[PDB]
């Protein structure tokens, strides 16, 4: 059982490799995006997984796609967050902060302006966001046709990610996740499915790539290498956003120039909640080969697969979503062999206390 053996992430320790996965709940204060005194007593409950990454958190207000979805850019996020990772700490817990843009799964209801959310390119997701209704109650919405970015905009939004990542330095967070994956901004980029540009941001895979690395190397720079990780899904279809007919090859040259960055992890989300083709053993094999941090594996993992991939010396850290949802104490539970709390699907996304804290502790 490597899965409760301490792993060196950067900057910290974490204690066993059960890490909570980043975790939209959609339960945030709106209006202002701020992080609740409810959402610090679930993180404190589940202060004991070795590392807890953060749902996703956006970088700027542009960012924002989801109604409910916390903020790290404004003075009271920063305050309120810093509650969070006090709390965490207190309990001798370790918190990233997951840091995004949702580009184009967004809706121009909550954005700047009521505008168009942005992208590479000027493509309809054709998904759905939750957005909130009258009531503050969760609800599904098509996603709205975003703006191709102009060339002009783009060191601004590097930039968003430099301020998040010196915002969550002062907050208390021990690390940052840039969400790279699962169809969000960067990997609108990444994918030529999402990114039809004609300038220096795309066509090439290298012109695909070049915004999320200006981004980590703006954010290497803000604060420490040894305090960023990225999220990819690099390979496979994320809410309708695939990798391209070259999602192997691509994924590698992401992969080795992130590497050179010398940052604290990679996280890979492998599928959808739909499911997908697992990762060939061959495919991450040239994952650990190009990458020399942490690799944290995500995607209906069990502790069973956890244990097989971590033991195979391919993964560092498995991040479980919806068990950790379920179980404060999941790692007290996997390590017991404990009976796991029944998940309850309805109350993952929005709502109060029910399905969020009380789910027991053994
Ligand atoms: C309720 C829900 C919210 C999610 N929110 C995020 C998000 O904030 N950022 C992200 O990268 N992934 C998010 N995911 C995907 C999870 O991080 C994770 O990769 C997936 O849930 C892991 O699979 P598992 O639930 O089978 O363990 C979410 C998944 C679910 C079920």
């Amino acid at each position: 059982e490597k899965l409760f053996t301490p792993l060196k992430v950067g900057a910290v320790t974490a204690p066993n490799r059960v890490f909570m996965a980043p975790l939209t709940r959609l339960r945030s204060i709106e209006p202002g995006d701020i992080p609740t005194p409810l959402m610090g007593e679930y993180y404190r409950q589940r202060a004991s997984a070795g590392l807890i990454i953060s749902e996703a958190t956006q970088i700027s207000a542009q960012a924002k796609g989801y109604a409910g979805a916390p903020g790290l850019h404004s003075p009271e996020q920063i305050a309120a967050w810093k509650k969070i990772t006090a709390g965490v700490h207190a309990e001798d817990g370790r918190i990233a902060v997951q840091l995004w843009h949702t580009g184009r799964i967004s809706h121009s209801s909550i954005q700047p302006g009521g505008q168009a959310p942005v992208s590479a390119s000027a493509l309809n997701a054709n998904t759905r966001t939750s957005l909130r209704d009258e009531n503050g109650n969760a609800i599904r919405v098509d996603t709205t046709t975003p703006r191709a970015l102009e060339l002009d905009e783009i060191p601004g939004i590097v930039n968003d990610f430099r301020q998040a990542v010196a915002n969550a330095r002062e907050a208390g967070f021990d690390l940052v996740e840039l969400h790279s994956a699962n169809g969000y901004l960067l990997h609108q980029f990444l994918s030529p499915s999402s990114n039809q540009r004609t300038d220096q941001y795309g066509g090439s895979v290298e012109n695909r790539a070049r915004l999320v690395l200006e981004v980590v190397d703006a954010v290497c720079n803000e604060w420490s290498a040894d305090r960023i990780g990225i999220r990819v899904s690099p390979i496979g279809t994320f809410q309708n956003v695939d990798n391209g007919p070259n999602e192997e090859a691509d994924a590698l040259y992401l992969i080795e120039e992130l590497a050179k960055r010398g940052i604290a992890y990679l996280h890979m989300s492998e599928t959808d909640l739909a499911g997908g083709k697992p990762y060939s053993e061959a495919f991450r094999q040239k994952v650990r080969e190009r990458f020399h941090g942490v690799i944290i594996g995500a995607g209906a993992y069990t502790a069973e697969k956890a244990e097989d991939l971590i033991g195979k010396g391919l993964i560092d850290a498995v991040a479980f979503g919806r068990d950790y949802i379920a179980n404060p104490d999941l790692v007290a539970r996997l390590q017991k062999k404990a009976e796991l709390n029944p998940q309850r699907p309805e109350s993952f996304y929005g709502g109060g206390a029910e399905g969020y804290t009380d789910y027991p502790s053994l």
